[PDB]
């Protein structure tokens, strides 16, 4: 894993990544235009960085996204390909940072940073169990 | 809209808002802990601000999220209630800027900022339809 290294991930946007599919519970989002949701764009950016860092993980480890700081600057209807480019910015022990950017073949659609934390999967799962009703 | 007014939005996390459900197509996400995905928390934050804004828009207007910049510092299993607090920072023309935070009953789970832009729904939908391949 080298700082400055770029990793790219391509995703054809299907009809079920539009706003209304993120929260079908939301009467506000029900009649929103059929565009790729910011929260799905976030999920796609984080997926790119997960794939970029898979080699860094030891047995028993996973990762969590601990911050997302991005713009979303143009809208994308289903059928276009979103390409995320993740450039590694820092790696120190458990903490990793990237600059991410996305383009849907027509426009740059957003960019910023994402941070992740390496976790011990079983210890983490025990913590989550203890706050599960 | 009044600057500095705080709006809250509560949401019981169901099983279908964990990481694996954000991208069922991602084999990487399919093995994550069953915790509320950052992309879903982002959408819940947007939803709170949409609700807050609704009485102030003219008929046929909606809005887009244009930036999100938040931490995500504690994990949330299904069954907890996530409360989002949104507070208006400024309104400049079509641009609204918010401070957002969320808490799951147990921990503060994230905070930061979010910006939105007011749109004319029909006009935006027609423009989007026109970049559809």
């Amino acid at each position: 894993m080298r700082v400055g290294e770029r990793f790219t991930h391509d995703f054809v946007v299907p009809p079920h990544k539009t706003v209304r599919h993120l929260y079908p519970e939301s009467p506000e989002f029900a009649e929103f235009p059929e565009v790729f949701a910011t929260g799905f764009m976030v999920g796609l950016m984080e997926w790119a960085c997960v794939r970029a860092m898979a080699p860094y993980l030891e047995p028993g480890e996973g990762s969590l996204g601990t911050a997302i700081c991005v713009t979303h600057t143009a809208a994308t209807p289903p059928g276009l390909t979103v390409t995320v480019t993740a450039e590694l910015r820092s790696v120190e022990g458990r903490r990793l940072s990237w600059r991410v950017s996305a383009h849907d073949g027509v426009d740059e659609i957003g960019s910023g940073t994402h941070e992740r934390a390496v976790i011990h999967l079983e210890k983490f799962n025990a913590k989550v169990r203890q706050k599960t009703p």
